[PDB]
C-alpha cells in the first residue's frame, strides 16, 4: 500500500524528518497543539494555517512532522506521513483535455490505499483555479466530496487576504477547512527563534555568530526593512552575513558590522548611518542641522531640544513623535530644516511627505485627502496623504499652508494629534507613530523683543484658529527676520555645491564674496522670500558657461574667478 | 541538491514569482544590467582579439569606441554589449569579403 506518484511529486516531510535533516522548530507550541487538535477530529480534520508570507506556517508543518516521529502525537496520528504538495507542480500541463484530472485521480487513489498521508498544500487559494475557472472540473470540485467525508486529510496554508478573497466560495470550501491563525512572532520571540538554530548556520558556514549579532539582525530587519516578516527577515540576514563572511575569509566570526553591511546593501542607507548613530544620532543631530541649516539658530536649537526631549524621554510611544508648527515668512528655511532633521532622524531622508493644504481649499476637498466613499468618484486609489503614509509609515510629514484648510480638515488633524493611527481611509487604519507631523503656517510675519513677538503670535493663533488646536500641537518654532548675512552665507553654500558639480566636470570656478554679495542683493528682495536666489545663481552661471564656452575666451582646466571689480561680473581666467 | 542558476528577463521573473508558493522560498534575484558605454570599450578591447583572429583582420580601438558610440545611440533595439559586438563582427566580415 505505497504511493508511487505522490512520492514522486511531493516531498515527504516524515522521511527527511527521520534522518534529522529538518531544521528545528522553536516556539509555536500552542499553534502546533491546536493543529493536532484539529487533525484529531473525525469529519473535517483539515486545518488551514492563516498568516503572512514568511511567518512560519511551513515551519508549523515541519514541527508537526517532527512531533510525529518523536512520539509526541496522541496515538491517533501515530505513524502518519505528512507530504507537502503544490498544485503548480501537479498541473504541469493544460493544453490537453484530461491530463491534470488524471494526475489528481491517481493521487486520490493513492490516498485511498493509505491512511497515513496528510497532504499539506501550500497556498490553497490556488486550489480553486485549475482547469475551468468556476464552472468546470477544477481541483476543488473533485477534492470537496472527499474532503467532507474525511476521505482526504489536508493541511492548507494560505495568506489572510487570500483566505478572505477565496472563501467567498464559502459553501464547501469554508466548512471543509478550519482556520488556524498564525501571527508573525514578536522581536523577542524571533530572537529566541534564531538562538534555536544558530548552531545550524554556524555548522554550515563554519563561522561563529554572536548574540548581539542576532539582536542587531532582528532590530535591523524591523527598523529598516518592510514588506517582509519574521523569522524570514532575521534568518535571511544571518545567512547572508554567514555567506559574506565565508567569502571574505577566502579572498571566522560574523558581528554586528556585517549585519549592518547587508542591511545597508539591501535597502540603500549607508553603513555609517545604521550602526554608529543607533543611539547617538540625537547626539549630533544639532551638528547635522546647523550644518545643513544656516540661520534661525534659535529655532533650530528649540527644535533640537524638543526632539531630543521626546527622544530620550518617556513619552507615550503611541502618539506621534513631534508636532511642530513653524511660524514665519516663506523661504526662511521651512523645508530645509525639515529635510535636515529627517536626514538626521531617519538618516538619508528622502522622506518629507509634503502636502500643500492650499490645494485642499474647501470643504469637500478633504475627501481628496482621505479618499472618496465606495460608491463615488475616484475611489480606487485616492487617499493622497493616507496612501502616501500607508506606503512608508516611517518619515516626516510636512503639511504646507495649514491655514488654508477649511475647518473640515482641522478635525482630521486633531484626530491625528489624538494618538495618531487614524482610520481615515477606505477601511485602512494608518499609523502615525514614528512620524513627525510638521505644519507650514500662515504669514505670521508682521509680529516678527523675543517675548513681544511671542505674545503677539500667540494672540494671532488665538484669533486665527482654535486654542484647542494648538493645545494639541507641541511646539511653535518661529522663523525670525529674513536673512541679512545669512543671505551671503546660503549663497556661499549653494555655490559650494555648484563648484563641486563644476569640478567633477573637469573645471574649477571660484567666485569672490563681492560677486556673492551682488547676487544676494539682486536675487531676493527684502519683501520677497529667499527662493529666487536659486534661479539667480543659475542664470549667472548659465550665462558665464554659455558665453565662455561659446566665445571660447576661457580654456577648460583654468580656474575661473568672478568679481564685481567693474561693478559687474568680471571673469579672470588664467 | 538541484542547485542551479537561472537566466530570464524582468517581466518573466515576475511571471515566475507569481509561483511564490513553492518557488519564492528557494530562488534569489540578481539584477544584471548594461555595462557602461565606457565599460563596454574595455569589454571589447579585451575580446576584440578573438574575432580579429577568426576573420584574419585587426581592429583599431578608435573603431571600437566608435562602434560603441553608434550602438548606444543609433540602433537602440538591442542592448550592450550585444550591439557593439555584433557591429564588430559585421565589420570584420565585410572588410574580409572586401579583400577576398
Ligand atoms: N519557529 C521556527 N522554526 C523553524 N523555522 C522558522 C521558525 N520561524 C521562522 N522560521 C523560518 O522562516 C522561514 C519561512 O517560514 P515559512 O513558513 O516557510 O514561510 P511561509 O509561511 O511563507 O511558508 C523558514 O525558513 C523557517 O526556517
Ligand atoms: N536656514 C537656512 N539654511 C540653509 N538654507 C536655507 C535656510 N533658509 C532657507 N534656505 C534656502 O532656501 C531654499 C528653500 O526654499 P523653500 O524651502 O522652498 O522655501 P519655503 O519653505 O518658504 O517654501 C533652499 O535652497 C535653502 O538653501
Amino acid at each position: 500500500a505505497n504511493t508511487p506518484t505522490l512520492d514522486s511529486l511531493a516531498r515527504d516531510l516524515t522521511a527527511i524528518a527521520k534522518e534529522d535533516s529538518l531544521d528545528p522548530v522553536i516556539g509555536r507550541s500552542k499553534e502546533i497543539q491546536r493543529v493536532i487538535e484539529v487533525l484529531s477530529r473525525r469529519t473535517k480534520n483539515n486545518p488551514v494555517l492563516i498568516g503572512e508570507p514568511g511567518v512560519g506556517k511551513t515551519a508549523i508543518a515541519e514541527g508537526l512532522a517532527q512531533q510525529i516521529i518523536n512520539n509526541e502525537v496522541p496515538e491517533i496520528l501515530r505513524d502518519k506521513r505528512v507530504m507537502t504538495l503544490d498544485m503548480g507542480t501537479v498541473v504541469a500541463g493544460t493544453k490537453y483535455r484530461g491530463e491534470f484530472e488524471d494526475r489528481l485521480k491517481k493521487v486520490m487513489d493513492e490516498i485511498r490505499q493509505a491512511g497515513n498521508i496528510i497532504l499539506f498544500i501550500d497556498a490553497l487559494h490556488t486550489l480553486i483555479g485549475a482547469g475551468g475557472a468556476e464552472g468546470a472540473i477544477d481541483a476543488s470540485n473533485i477534492l470537496k466530496p472527499s474532503l467532507a467525508r474525511g476521505e482526504l486529510q489536508c493541511i492548507g496554508a494560505t495568506t489572510l487576504d487570500e483566505y478572505r478573497k477565496y472563501i467567498e466560495k464559502d459553501a464547501a470550501l469554508e466548512r471543509r477547512f478550519q482556520p488556524i491563525q498564525v501571527d508573525q512572532p514578536s522581536v523577542d520571540e524571533s530572537i529566541q527563534i534564531l538562538q534555536g538554530l544558530r548552531d545550524r548556520y554556524e555548522a554550515h558556514h563554519r563561522v561563529s555568530i554572536t548574540d548581539d549579532a542576532i539582536e542587531a539582525a532582528v532590530k535591523l530587519s524591523d527598523r529598516y526593512i518592510s514588506d517582509r516578516f519574521l523569522p524570514d527577515k532575521a534568518i535571511d540576514l544571518i545567512d547572508e552575513a554567514g555567506s559574506k563572511v565565508r567569502l571574505r575569509s577566502f579572498t571566522s566570526e560574523v558581528t554586528v558590522d556585517d549585519i549592518a553591511m547587508v542591511v545597508s546593501s539591501w535597502t540603500g542607507v549607508p553603513v555609517s548611518k545604521i550602526a554608529q548613530t543607533e543611539t547617538d544620532k540625537l547626539l549630533n543631530m544639532e551638528n547635522i542641522l546647523h550644518s545643513r541649516v544656516i540661520g534661525q539658530d534659535e529655532a533650530v536649537v528649540a527644535v533640537a531640544k524638543a526632539v531630543r526631549r521626546a527622544r530620550a524621554g518617556l513619552k507615550d510611544p503611541k502618539r506621534p513623535i513631534g508636532s511642530f508648527i513653524f511660524l514665519g515668512p516663506t523661504g526662511v528655511g521651512k523645508t530645509e530644516l525639515a529635510r535636515a532633521l529627517a536626514e538626521s532622524i531617519f538618516g538619508d531622508e528622502e522622506s518629507m511627505i509634503r502636502i500643500d493644504m492650499s490645494e485642499y481649499m474647501e470643504k469637500h476637498s478633504t475627501s481628496r485627502l482621505v479618499g472618496s466613499p465606495p460608491g463615488y468618484v475616484g475611489y480606487d486609489e485616492g487617499g493622497q496623504l493616507t496612501e502616501k503614509v500607508r506606503r512608508k509609515p516611517y518619515s516626516v510629514v510636512l503639511l504646507d499652508a495649514i491655514e488654508k484648510a477649511h475647518p473640515d480638515v482641522f478635525n482630521i488633524l486633531l484626530q491625528v494629534l489624538e494618538d495618531g493611527r487614524l482610520t481615515d481611509s477606505k477601511g485602512r487604519t494608518v499609523d502615525f507613530r514614528n512620524t513627525i507631523l510638521i505644519m507650514t503656517s500662515n504669514v505670521g510675519a508682521s509680529e516678527l523683543n523675543h517675548k513681544d513677538m511671542k505674545d503677539k503670535v500667540m494672540g494671532e493663533l488665538k484669533r486665527a484658529f482654535r486654542p484647542e488646536f494648538i493645545n494639541r500641537i507641541d511646539e511653535i518654532i518661529v522663523f525670525h527676520s529674513l536673512e541679512k548675512k545669512h543671505l551671503t552665507e546660503i549663497v556661499s553654500l549653494m555655490s559650494d555645491q555648484l563648484t563641486k558639480r563644476l569640478k567633477e566636470q573637469d573645471l574649477s570656478i571660484e567666485l569672490t564674496d563681492a560677486a556673492k554679495a551682488k547676487v544676494a542683493e539682486e536675487g531676493v528682495d527684502l519683501e520677497y522670500g529667499a527662493r529666487p536666489l536659486r534661479r539667480a545663481i543659475q542664470k549667472h552661471v548659465e550665462d558665464r558657461l554659455s558665453e565662455e564656452l561659446l566665445r571660447g575666451n576661457i580654456h577648460k582646466g583654468q580656474h575661473i574667478v568672478l568679481d564685481v571689480e567693474d561693478g559687474e561680473f568680471v571673469v579672470k581666467t588664467t
